[PDB]
């Protein structure tokens, strides 16, 4: 089997990305972050707290004739950006562009924190990181693309994100239409239960190549790219005016400046990011200070190469036996 759902930015400065989901039987259509740095699967629901929902679509499982409680199961998750949600566990049917998984672990929040609150075009997370950082309790669930996994025609999935437009998320193929040149496949290391892998080094703008390993983790769900102080100084270095500010909490620049590109190696081959995906637009409507996409990881723990890093790519996660990262210029 394969599926192919096509995945859209919430906002005009592509802070994340939402793709259409089917849960239960009739079909609950929700709109959920594809998020290769967690696991869990969790919707807004019928059972979460009325006051903390604002705008989402929920899913109700008390009308989803598939939907069967996993009696004594609860979950809670804690996100690198300090978010948070938890609740109970059903068992449902669940489709992702044609893809259909039965007994899929579906996680009904009854407490999401207000990030999420805030947030009305996210109605919750579809995670893609291995299962081993599945949150259930106390006993651990198996993510989407697990279950799948077996029935796909290669066990693979793909993320192409656009900039500033739609992209496609295929499971158990690879799209060969929709990449230039070749793949280029590297090693992961899932130790942490991440897509973690070693880039081989960057360049700025029309600057040198430094060979270098980074070690990070290819994550949809982050926004941004954050890399080590030293990269990142090197690169707001070439953007004048450009500074470190504690008040907004990173690097800022004149709204009025042409941003260099952003090149990372994935083993001998390059990745390009345009300068302009790395411009986040005013801190505050009307200003002209404006926020970087390219950030400093310290004080993180992980080096996290995020939708401003991916959305350059055409990347392919193979969950082979060993499992690795593939990436392509598009």
């Amino acid at each position: 089997s394969t599926g192919s759902a096509t995945t859209t930015p919430i906002d005009s400065l592509d802070d994340a990305y939402i793709t259409p989901v089917q849960i239960g039987t009739p079909a609950q259509t929700l709109n959920l972050d594809f998020d290769t740095g967690s696991s869990d699967l969790w919707v807004f629901s019928s059972e979460t707290t009325a006051s903390e929902v604002d705008g989402q679509t929920i899913y109700t499982p008390s009308k989803s004739t598939t939907a069967k409680l996993l009696s004594g199961a609860t979950w809670s998750i804690s996100y690198g950006d300090g978010s948070s949600s938890s609740g109970d566990v059903y068992t449902d049917t669940v489709s992702v562009g044609g893809l259909t998984v039965t007994g899929q672990a579906v996680e009904s929040a009854k407490k999401v924190s207000s990030s999420f609150t805030e947030d009305s075009t996210i109605d919750g997370l579809l995670g893609l990181a291995f299962s081993t950082l599945n949150t259930v309790s106390p006993t651990q669930q198996k993510t989407f693309f697990d279950n799948a996994k077996a029935s796909l025609d290669s066990p693979v999935f793909t993320a192409d994100l656009g900039y500033h437009a739609p992209g496609t998320y295929n499971f158990g193929f690879i799209d060969t239409t929709a990449y230039t040149g070749s793949i280029t496949y590297t090693a992961v290391s899932t130790k942490q239960g991440f897509w973690e892998w070693t880039s081989t080094g960057y360049a700025v703008g029309s600057g040198t190549f430094k060979s270098t390993s980074i070690d990070g983790i290819a994550d949809t769900g982050t926004t941004l790219l954050y890399l080590p102080a030293t990269v990142v100084s090197a690169y707001w270095a070439q953007v004048s005016g450009a500074k470190s500010s504690s008040s907004v909490g990173g690097y800022v620049f004149p709204c009025s400046a042409t941003l260099p590109s952003f090149t990372f190696g994935v083993g001998s081959a390059r990745i390009v990011i345009p300068g302009d995906y790395i411009d986040f637009g005013p801190i505050s409507t009307g200003s002209s200070s404006c926020f970087g996409g390219i950030q400093s990881s310290a004080g993180i723990g992980i080096n996290i190469f995020g939708d401003v890093a991916l959305k350059a790519a055409f990347v392919v996660f193979n969950g082979a036996t060993t499992p690795t990262l593939g990436f392509a210029s598009k």
